[PDB]
């Protein structure tokens, strides 16, 4: 296989279906990513998170540079081994996670257990862990911003961008087994957009990211950004929308431009009881599924849904038993990676315009 | 297949290996049952559970009853259905587990959300669960236990031995499909375990149980009684530890004739960072292992072995991440059968002594 290749096979509107070819398989997009923060997909083994049907997966920079260290993952034999997913693997940079969970200046961020952290590192620990498709390490504008921080921010991403690109090419064995994404940044401001946009196609990169969005701003504002930000991309490039992840945002993003996808709401929300069905999300623990016998949804085809009824489920997750976090996770990425089918088909057979009003009339 | 059959194919000095036919299917023995409290081998799904050669598994009356209920449960379809385990289920009578977890009187135990349990009762909720092994309502004798508590408790056990065999057997489709077994008790007491012994054979069991022990006596102790109290059971029928599973414990119990085990160690010291090896138990936390690349045991068979190393499971297990628990859990419970089906192959083999020998040379 190519080092990376992305094939554009359908379109709809402004979204399309398609493939990416790289080293360790073929990502199937419109793609969502489940992802794996301390080197594990909480609650599953890589087998079963494969069995739901994930083509790749997302690893952090930060929680693995602290535990257990990017040298010393390097030095097992990469994350793939580490943790038993052999198939491609996106890392973030850490910028973002850093700035969430600090001196920050031109040259990087600094934390405390004092860690600094900078594009050009941030490059090396993603090529310590083996990554497949590193990130550029940016700087996630807050929200609300101001324009004038907004710009700010933006500017100093562009140039760590440029580092970033650098870093990533000095380093051959990276550099040809490897894939980079350029991150745009700029808030909600159109022009500042444009300005990221066109700085990061000028750059050069594998695939490019609209970050700085699922941040607080609510999907009615998502969706205006997305709308004048994805066709400022390169077109035949995947688009990667950061961090987000609802059914209904999916769709959306999708309906707009968007390729590929990642968030912790499937897996983190599972931990707590929420699960996601056609009629859409039901809390499991409460006292109306004590009895129920139907499997969480009537429709999905999963292991838990073939075995499984809300009624036991409701049962695991009450006793606070860790079957109920492994059942409820699995559940809810192969319900994920389900829409995503979906989604793909729909948009192959020309009728996803369709099935996006059907879903969300069923949805909500 | 029949109700319930026991055979013995092989012996060597007082230990036995056979099989035990019952409807939901055969157990091997010497057999080891994995423990699930709560309607669940914690942190494992039902068919890893049998993947790792388990044939029958250990409910427990005092906790179902407690949640989710046990009328209830028999209202979903019983607990085979429930939590997805089709083969032989043995529960316990939740005696033990109330005086561990109240009023005390001949009629039974009251305790406290007043809840009441008694023969009679505690045979019924096995019989709503859909217990294929149900276990006499006892009381199992503090340790250490004058001659005279241990006698009083004894006689009172032996009194509601009656009255459950009398329970169970006025229960047509529980007779006709489920087995009963009977519990040993005495302290430490040779006179007062032959009392017991003879006062069981009288009643008549399916299987009977050495009780009182696993409660707080050394392994010493736990043999010297074990040393005249399974002689005086009945030679045909099953002789069942309850709660005793420590490796060593296990082979010089089965070289003292007992056929059935149960324990919380395998799962519960797992989940905890303890992990049994040939050479002995290591816990996977000590530092020694952060960079360890060799699997948890090297001849183990288990699939968390096939895949990954001490050093990730480590970083899992001192991040508490669910993934470890379920990779120490299927390691040791697959480490237990193992256990087992060496005991088996070398009693049928007549090299069962020499395999506890070389076993504790090693183990030790
Ligand atoms: C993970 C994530 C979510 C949402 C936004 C962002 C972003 O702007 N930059 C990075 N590196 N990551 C993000
Ligand atoms: C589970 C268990 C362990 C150890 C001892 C005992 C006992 O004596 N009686 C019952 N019912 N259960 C026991
Ligand atoms: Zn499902
Ligand atoms: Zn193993």
């Amino acid at each position: 296989r190519p080092r990376f290749s992305f094939s554009i096979a359908a379109r709809e509107g402004k979204a399309r279906t398609g493939t990416i070819e790289m080293k360790r398989g073929v990502i199937r997009t419109p793609a969502f990513m489940p992802v794996g923060t301390a080197a594990t997909v909480k609650a599953l083994k890589p087998e079963t998170v494969r069995a739901t049907g994930a083509d790749i997966i997302l690893g952090n920079t930060y929680h693995l540079m602290l535990r257990p260290g990017a040298e010393r993952i390097a030095k097992l034999g990469g994350l793939h081994s580490f943790m038993g997913w052999d198939r491609p693997i996106l890392t973030d940079s850490g910028g973002y996670q850093v700035m969430s969970l600090t001196k920050q200046s031109e040259e990087g961020v600094t934390f405390k257990s004092r860690h600094m952290l900078s594009p050009e590192r941030s490059i090396e620990i993603q090529h310590l862990l083996g990554s497949d498709i590193v990130m550029a390490f940016d700087e996630c504008t807050p929200y609300p911003a101001t324009p004038s921080r907004a710009a700010s921010s933006m500017e100093r991403s562009m140039r760590w961008a440029k580092r970033s690109r650098d870093a990533f090419d000095s380093r051959k064995e990276q550099a040809e087994n490897a894939a980079l994404f350029g991150i745009q940044q700029g808030s909600v401001f159109e022009n500042l957009r444009q300005q990221s946009a066109d700085a990061l196609a000028e750059i050069g990169f594998d695939g490019y990211a609209v970050g700085g969005l699922a941040v607080g701003e609510g999907q009615d504002e998502m969706f205006r950004v997305l709308d004048f930000s994805v066709p400022m991309l390169p077109d035949d490039k995947p688009h990667y929308l950061m961090g987000v992840g609802k059914p209904d945002d999916i769709v959306g993003a999708v309906e707009r431009g968007i390729d590929m996808f990642d968030c912790v709401l499937p897996t983190r929300s599972g931990r707590n009881g929420q699960a996601f069905t056609w009629d859409g999300p039901i809390n499991i623990r409460n006292a109306r599924f004590s009895e129920d016998l139907k499997p969480l949804d009537s429709e999905c085809h999963c292991a838990v849904c073939q075995k499984w009824s809300r009624a036991y489920i409701h049962h695991l997750i009450r006793a606070g038993e860790i079957l109920g976090a492994m059942l409820m996770t699995e559940h809810n990425i192969a319900f994920y990676q389900q829409l995503m089918q979906k989604i793909r088909d729909s948009i192959s057979e020309g009728r996803f315009s369709q099935f996006a009003q059907d879903f969300r009339a069923r949805y909500f």
